[PDB]
């Protein structure tokens, strides 16, 4: 499934090169722009463990997850991964523990060095 199909065709968006984000564009955006370090962003998205065994959708709030990009307020493979995409654009991420949870991991909800998948929708940023 889409967890697999990023594993064998993702682009490796890391500095370090290292496979712990991998990457598939689903949808294009809309013009040149990405969100900066500090930009106030709003998404939609669906995220799982990469066996699939705890589930969780923004549509399950009916609302907009908003945070702040790159202040660490997610998990670092979110500040990796929606720093690179357009508005409008929709994209899947797979993430290796260290760029998640690491090894301590964030029980009971999710397990030591856990993998993650991620649709994410970019619908909008704002500057600071
Ligand atoms: C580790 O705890 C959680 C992880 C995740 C979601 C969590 C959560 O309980 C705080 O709550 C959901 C159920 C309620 C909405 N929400 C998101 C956050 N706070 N509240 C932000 C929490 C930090 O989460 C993250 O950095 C990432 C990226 C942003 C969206 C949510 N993230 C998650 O890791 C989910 C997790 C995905 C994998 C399946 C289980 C939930």
């Amino acid at each position: 499934g889409a967890p697999a199909t990023v594993t064998e065709q993702g682009e490796d968006i890391t500095s370090k090169k290292d496979r712990g984000v991998l990457k598939i564009v689903k949808r294009v955006g809309n013009g040149e722009e990405t969100p900066m370090i500090g930009d106030k962003v709003y998404v939609h998205y669906k995220g799982k463990l990469s066996n699939g065994k705890k589930f969780d959708s923004s549509h399950d709030r009916n609302e907009p997850f908003v945070f702040s990009l790159g202040k660490g307020q997610v998990i670092k493979a979110w500040d990796i991964g929606v720093a690179t995409m357009k508005k409008g654009e929709i994209a899947h991420l797979l993430i290796k523990p260290e760029y998640a949870y690491g090894s301590a991991g964030s029980l009971p909800k999710i397990p030591s060095n856990a993998t993650l998948f991620f649709e994410i929708e970019l619908l909008d940023f704002k500057g600071e």
